């Protein structure tokens, strides 16, 4: 599939709860990556249709 994307998805988790206990004004670094993350999730679930 893509462990890694894995970890996108992951990632995008990680925003879910976190972010409105914390993020929620800053994390200008994390907080793009875990856009793209969802477009990883998407992906995700090409890597699922794949392995």
């Amino acid at each position: 599939g893509x462990v890694l994307i894995f970890r996108e998805i992951h990632a995008s988790l990680v925003p879910g709860p976190s972010e409105r206990a914390g993020r929620r004004r800053r994390g200008r670094r994390t907080g793009s990556p875990s856009e793209g993350a969802h477009v990883s999730a998407a992906l995700a679930k090409t890597v699922r249709l794949t392995c």
